[PDB]
């Protein structure tokens, strides 16, 4: 009777566009605690809301508040995008600005931290809280470095930001939210047979109402392990649920038993479910 583990991560991704049109929003935040989304905001709402199973959490956060502050974050975001867009004269184009930034602990204590930007899908600038500073990735990246390190005070709260403010938001929002993510709900799974007109026999293997996503699911043919003709995974982030289905492609004369195994975490025993043709 054995491994400790207690790991969790809270992760934010903002996005900005240059070019939008009326109905597009220009910017958008969203923040996942693990795999999961808790809240979303954009410029054009201009509120922040909760996700998922979090709507039902009250007093984690002020959301009055933290659409304050989310605003305030806007506001340098799309400046800095600008900054990109007006140094390549490519003011009329359509790019992209996207900032990941987040913290995560494990067994209670400090593990990691990320900080960084993203130009058209490219590396644009990320902070190294060792020395700490930022560190430009491409030339125009140099611009920002300067604005961003006005101060000498300014990359010290960068670093405080990372390595404290963040983790701090952690424990919090832990609090409320320990027993979600702590779950272990296993999966029902169902075999459906399906023939196209003028088509092989195809076996479906779904599995779902599960938590957390790691999952393997796969077919047997007579013994061996069989290859999915096609493979589907999604997360229902309302529900707070994973759903998974493997499908493979039985040719017209096969008379071999076929059976679809899945193993999950929150099984001792692997789940074996048997084609009854
Ligand atoms: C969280 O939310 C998700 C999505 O919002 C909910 O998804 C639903 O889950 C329930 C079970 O909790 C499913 O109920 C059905 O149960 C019977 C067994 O008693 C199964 O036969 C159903 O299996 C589905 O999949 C089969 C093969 O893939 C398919 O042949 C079958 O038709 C059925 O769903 C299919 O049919 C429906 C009806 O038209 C389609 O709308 C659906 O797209 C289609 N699915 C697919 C890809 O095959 C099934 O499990 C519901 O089917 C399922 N529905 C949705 C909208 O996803 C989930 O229930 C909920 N969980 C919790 C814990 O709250």
């Amino acid at each position: 009777q054995e491994n400790q583990d207690g790991r969790y991560s809270l992760t934010y991704i903002y996005t900005g566009l240059s070019k939008h049109v009326e109905d597009v929003p220009a910017f958008q935040a969203l923040g996942s605690l693990n795999d999961l989304q808790f809240f979303r905001y954009n410029s054009k709402d201009r509120k922040s809301q909760p996700m998922g199973l979090w709507r039902q959490v009250e007093g984690m956060e002020d959301w009055k508040q933290d659409s304050q502050l989310q605003k305030a974050r806007e506001d340098i975001f799309m400046e800095t995008l600008k900054d990109i867009v007006e140094y390549y004269n490519d003011s009329n184009g359509s790019h992209v600005l996207q900032g990941r930034f987040g913290c995560e602990i494990e067994n209670n204590r400090s593990s990691g931290a990320f900080w960084k930007y993203y130009y058209d899908g490219k590396d644009y600038i990320e902070f190294n809280k060792e020395i700490p500073a930022w560190v430009p990735f491409d030339p125009a990246a140099q611009i920002t470095k300067q604005k961003w390190e006005a101060e000498p005070v300014y990359v010290q709260r960068a670093k405080a930001y990372l390595e404290e403010e963040c983790p701090a938001t952690l424990r919090k929002y832990l609090k409320y939210s320990k027993n979600i993510l702590d779950r272990q709900d296993p999966p029902s799974v169902v075999v459906t047979s399906h023939q196209a007109p003028g088509e092989k026999k195809k076996l479906k293997c779904l599995a779902y109402d599960f938590y957390p996503g790691k999952i393997d699911v796969h077919w047997t043919r007579a013994g061996e392990v069989q290859e999915p003709e096609l493979r589907g995974d999604v997360l229902h982030n309302g529900n707070g649920t994973y759903q998974s289905w493997v499908v493979v492609a039985v040719p017209p004369q096969d008379t071999a038993p076929y059976s679809c195994h899945v193993q999950h975490s929150s099984l001792a025993q692997p789940l074996v479910v048997p084609w009854e043709a």
